[PDB]
């Protein structure tokens, strides 16, 4: 059961669900900036992640700039809420795991969650190797 919050658009994003894929699941796809998660699921997923509700801004969107959210003038209530509104705001991507859930920057993150080994080798799009056909790390 893995479900992904995915920005096609964005390389990280293409090249997690593609591992997720090498381990053999095709997990539910949620296109976030259409279809964000409602607050409560949201709270959940910040707790699940471990991180800080600011470490799950995108810098360098168009909310996060005019907002001013670079400054420290938000309670992360606050911050939440200015996700739900503009959901560009959710950087990406998340992957929910039965394992856990973890923002997935960079992309080989995924790695701890997901319960079956890649089943052969792992090259980013960019030509990065993940891992080799023996399965180790690079
Ligand atoms: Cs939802
Ligand atoms: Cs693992
Ligand atoms: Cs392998
Ligand atoms: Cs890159």
């Amino acid at each position: 059961n893995i479900t992904i919050y995915h920005n096609p658009a964005c390389g990280t994003s293409r090249n997690t669900l593609e591992m997720i894929r090498n381990s053999g699941t095709e997990p539910t796809i949620i296109l976030y900036l259409e279809n964000p998660p409602s607050r409560d699921e949201l709270v959940k997923l910040i707790a699940d992640m471990g991180i800080s509700v600011r470490a799950l801004l995108a810098k360098n969107v168009e909310p996060y700039e005019q907002l001013g959210l670079a400054e420290d003038k938000f309670t992360d209530d606050q911050l939440i809420d200015f996700m739900l509104q503009h959901p560009i705001l959710i950087n990406r991507p998340i992957v929910v795991t039965p394992l856990g859930t973890r923002l997935c920057r960079p992309s080989e993150v995924v790695l701890d969650i997901l319960q079956d080994a890649q089943k052969g080798a792992f090259t980013k799009e960019d030509g990065e190797k993940v891992v080799d056909e023996a399965g180790k790390r690079l």
